[PDB]
């Protein structure tokens, strides 16, 4: 359904990069045991098999190769040592390559790029496995980045990108993809990138070794080698994937509702209101007991002192809210959700300002019967990633299927609209669609 056309390995150009390391911080160590991240970029273009083979295949290989010489960790590996004392790091060694799979899919592309419920498992063989680990005497090596480029004959192309979270955050991914696409768009040339582009900063400017040591202990690095197993998504499943739109106009209406009912709520944004609304739908859909809802925060600009945008690696925080489900249901529920999110976010941002870096409580206070964590930052415009065929028709974060997660991104006919991706069982999707639509 699924035909593998080529299994390739792509390296930086000959004689450009030597052996290189990148040292990691607690921001990176926090992700040691995370599952891989899987992202899809769908493009519409009337491409034949012969054309795909003739120009697309060599173009992908060539442009990625060039990009890799500026982004060495993308072709490196995560190396974790059993010694409690030798810290994990990213190592690139000459000879290291990125696995790039070229494939062909016989599904109708129009059945995948829509926003209505589609089987979550139809997407798994569009995203590459992270890749097998290398086990040596002194250490384990884990691939950080893999790619699949899938032809939909006469219809278009899906680019599947799988990465390890230790490689970097959304911002790092964004920086890489800007460079790669620029290099691609401009005919496999890094001239325009070197002149006008944003280059990664590898300077190790986050220096908190006591935090480093504490985060590693938490992520149990001593048993990592023995514990670590691959975590690829595989069907079959009854779950359905859908995309929900919150337009600028609807967001502003919801926001006015919040500001009018809660005139002294200290934090209200498009994003908190969107979260509030979807949180409320999830509460009505589950009809459970107690819920947690949270999302990541890019901390670069809130660090003391601030961290340049171009900083390579993770610099992410998070904010969470917990409420009884009964309090989150209905028109009033959305208001309560917005209140709680806004208060917790205000507190979290206040903490960062004061320089606070850190942050089984639930066994005591109460176990949530639903936990939801947002994958995504609407601020980063992945919808503009153009390899030369134009902007993507559809983005999907496929790794939300693994756990309590939804995706939130900007749209991209409009950067002020929001797209929310959900993968849930078929029984719940029916009601969820009505809940989301009717509440608007």
């Amino acid at each position: 359904i699924l035909t593998v056309l080529e299994q390739s390995q792509v390296s930086p150009p000959p004689d450009t990069l030597g052996d290189k390391s990148l040292q990691l911080t607690f921001f990176d160590f926090f992700w040691l045991r995370s599952p891989p991240i899987n992202n899809l970029f769908f493009y519409e273009l009337p491409i034949t098999r012969s054309q795909f083979t003739e120009t697309v295949v060599p173009n992908i290989k060539h442009s990625l190769s060039i990009t890799l010489k500026h982004f060495y960790p993308f072709v490196g590996k995560l190396v974790v040592y059993p010694a409690p004392t030798k810290k994990p790091e990213i190592c690139y060694v000459e000879g290291d390559s990125v696995a790039v799979t070229f494939a062909e899919c016989n599904l109708d592309l129009n059945e995948l790029t829509g926003n209505h419920p589609r089987n979550c498992d139809k997407f798994y063989d569009l995203v590459p496995i992270l890749g097998e680990s290398t086990r040596l005497s002194d250490c384990i090596k884990i691939p950080l980045f893999s790619v699949q480029v899938t032809l939909f004959p006469n219809q278009g192309i899906a680019i599947g990108i799988t990465n390890h979270h230790c490689l970097g955050d959304a911002s790092t991914r964004f920086c890489f993809l800007k460079a790669w696409t620029s290099i691609a768009r401009s005919g496999n040339n890094d001239e325009s990138f070197l002149a006008n582009g944003t280059r990664p900063l590898y300077d190790r400017i986050i220096k908190y070794p006591m935090l480093d040591e504490a985060y590693l202990k938490r992520a149990k690095v001593e048993s990592f080698n023995e514990d670590y197993v691959t975590q690829s998504l595989a069907g079959p499943s009854d779950k359905l994937r859908a995309t929900f739109i919150l337009t600028r106009a609807v967001i502003n209406q919801l926001k006015d509702r919040v500001l009018a009912q809660l005139p002294t709520l200290e934090y209200v944004s498009s994003f908190t209101v969107a979260c509030a609304y979807i949180w409320s739908c999830i509460a009505k859909s589950r009809n459970d007991k107690l819920q947690l809802f949270g999302f990541p925060i890019d901390r670069r600009a809130r660090m003391k002192p601030p961290i340049p945008t171009a900083y390579f690696g993770n610099c992410v925080g998070g904010c969470a809210a917990i409420a009884k489900t009964n309090l989150l249901i209905g028109k009033e529920g959305f208001i309560t959700a917005a209140k709680l999110i806004g208060e917790n976010l205000h507190k979290t941002l206040t903490d960062y300002k004061d320089g606070v870096l850190k942050d089984n409580d639930l066994v005591s206070e109460g176990m949530p019967t639903t936990m939801t964590w947002v994958s995504g930052t609407p601020k980063l415009r992945f919808y503009d990633m153009d390899f030369g065929w134009g902007k993507p028709k559809k983005l999907e974060t496929v790794s939300i299927d693994h756990n309590g997660a939804i995706s939130i991104n900007s749209c991209k006919e409009s950067n002020e609209d929001l797209e929310i991706g959900v993968c849930i069982s078929a029984t719940q999707m029916e009601d969820f669609v009505h809940i989301f639509d009717d509440g608007l």
